[PDB]
């Protein structure tokens, strides 16, 4: 026999029960209002989605990690200047020859 | 959530706990500098050979 | 018996039913307000 705001259902052997309250003035304008906003935001990262960013900064956040170490890319580049070390030496040496 | 962070930040986090030690990842490359050092004086060795 | 903003469906066995609340005064020029910006930015992606 559920009536409004009163679900109740007896069952053969069991009872079933369930009532709720909602809205106040205040709140239901404010709860609303609520609702309308967080479409807002969803619409905000939307745009930036449809600009570009994304998998970007994805990366870059990623790499700002390895950032922390100390540069982590300068580091890449001392060993590439090693290698042009190499290079510069054995320019050296094949004109030693 | 929908922007990024998550993941990235978790394993920010993380590595702040290493980077207490004293900046753990600078430790990880004074060692790759030694290998590189290794490298440098074999370029020498093998101009000096 | 649908009636309104009144959605039941008392099934053979089940019972179906369903009703939703929408629009206030000053919030519901704001909604519309906040529809009719977001093809803006669309148009203004669209340009660039």
């Amino acid at each position: 026999p559920k009536a409004r705001d009163q679900a109740v259902f007896p069952q053969n052997g069991l009872v079933v029960s369930s009532v709720d309250v909602q809205s106040v003035e205040p709140v239901d304008q404010r709860t609303r209002d609520a609702l309308q906003r967080s479409v807002q935001l969803a619409i905000e990262i939307t745009t930036n989605s449809q600009e570009a960013a994304a998998k970007h900064e994805a990366q870059r956040l990623e790499q700002e990690a390895r950032g922390r170490l100390e540069r982590q890319k300068i580091l890449d580049q001392s060993e590439a200047e090693k290698a042009r070390k190499e290079l510069l030496e054995l320019e050296a040496m094949s004109m030693a020859v």
